């Protein structure tokens, strides 16, 4: 049969890019006060910009709101990378291009930062879209996704298409491009090719999942399976690249070097921090290996595999000169918390987050960006023993 997209009203609402973040519009108060708001499945507090900052054009006012009600509580907010403060509170909130109800929900009014606002993001607050257990301070906050669940009929299920355009878009472009879908509630089949294929949510705190093997162009990485989930593998849109611990880190690292080695990149930009460009359209994706993550399956014994391309780990990026040439960091780097899926390797797939059946579904996206010879893919079954031994305790 084909396939009918009956989530219209939801398709096309993010908009957003992977160095900066994927947003949806939300509304806040009584009357709506609109923000942009990033999607983030790596947290769980509804955290919006709530005074002036140099980096936000708006705010929420909670003295403009009727409906505001004060929790009376602060809540601190140190991340690796950046940090903020602010007041606990709640207030009616809807998603104009989402669900067509309202709920009440906790927001953290933020009232200082240092590093978490991005110039040019376009984004004025974050959505944790992840479990309670990680919330902040406690996990007594309910998170939105739960309230609105509770609140409402809507199925206890998301879903998010994120697009990569594949080239480098300006403030400006972004805010004139579609980014992709968030579609609550539902599976839209018009934003997928092929068959879902699911894994299992091992834990509800972040979206934890278990890696059983690891391929580079088809060559088995042949690290003991632990070692890809130490000390947990995550799905996580609002981090930008694929983060590998250390030692798979580093042994990936080497694979794509041999894979890659008629030509010679400089150590800065293994490391994700110098650009590297070639002349407008001589990309050569075809000296760049597949990468391919092997996830446990719902059958005993069964596993299937997610394939991304270059196009997904080579994260476009503006010429630091003035060029037409295609410019590109590599998207995939070293962490000391486990593995972390982030907005590049989302952006191959259409990923089901069903809470409802504790699982979390991959099918290639319609908009992945591939070239004439390859495409991203998701392929099962496999046979594979002892899966639950990948997972760390
Ligand atoms: C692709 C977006 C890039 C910028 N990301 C952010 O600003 C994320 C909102 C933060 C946090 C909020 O808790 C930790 C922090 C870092 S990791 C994460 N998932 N969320």
């Amino acid at each position: 049969p084909g396939r009918r997209g009956s989530f219209v009203e939801m398709v096309d609402n993010l908009r957003g890019k992977s160095g900066q973040g994927y947003y949806v519009e939300m509304t806040v108060g009584s009357p709506p006060q609109t923000l942009n708001i990033l999607v983030d499945t790596g947290s769980s507090n509804f955290a919006v910009g709530a005074a002036p900052h140099p980096f936000l054009h708006r705010y929420y006012q909670r003295q403009l709101s009727s409906t505001y009600r004060d929790l009376r509580k602060g809540v601190y907010v140190p991340y690796t990378q950046g940090k903020w403060e602010g007041e606990l509170g709640t207030d009616l909130v809807s998603i104009p291009h989402g669900p067509n109800v309202t709920v009440r929900a906790n927001i953290a009014a933020i009232t200082e930062s240092d590093k978490f606002f991005i110039n040019g993001s376009n984004w004025e607050g974050i959505l944790g879209l992840a479990y309670a257990e990680i919330a902040r301070p406690d996990d007594s906050l309910e998170p939105f996704f739960d309230s609105l669940v509770k609140q409402t009929h809507v199925p206890n299920l998301f879903s998010l298409q994120l697009c990569g355009a594949g080239f480098p878009l300006n403030q400006s472009e972004v805010l004139a491009s579609v980014g992709g879908s968030m579609i609550i509630g539902g599976i839209d089949h018009s934003l997928y090719t092929g068959s879902l294929w699911y894994t299992p949510i091992r834990r509800e705190w972040y979206y934890e999942v278990i890696i059983v093997r690891v391929e580079i162009n088809g060559q088995d990485l042949k690290m003991d399976c632990k070692e890809y989930n130490y000390d947990k593998s995550i799905v996580d849109s609002g981090t930008t690249n694929l983060r590998l611990p250390k030692k798979v880190f580093e042994a990936a690292v080497k694979s794509i070097k041999a894979a890659s080695s008629t030509e010679k990149f400089p150590d800065g930009f293994w490391l994700g921090e110098q650009l590297v460009c070639w002349q407008a359209g001589t990309t050569p994706w075809n000296i760049f290996p597949v990468i391919s993550l092997y996830l446990m399956g719902e059958v005993t014994n069964q596993s299937f595999r997610i394939t991304i391309l270059p196009q997904q780990y080579l994260r476009p990026v503006e010429d630091v000169a003035t060029s037409q040439d295609d410019c590109y960091k590599f998207a995939i780097s070293q962490s000391s918390t486990g593995t972390v899926m982030g907005a590049v390797i989302m952006e191959g797939f259409y990923v089901v987050f069903d809470r409802a059946r504790k699982r979390i579904g991959f099918a290639v996206s319609a908009c992945h960006v591939h070239d004439e010879f390859r495409t991203a893919a998701v392929e099962g079954p496999f046979v594979t023993l002892d899966m639950e031994d990948c997972g760390y305790n």
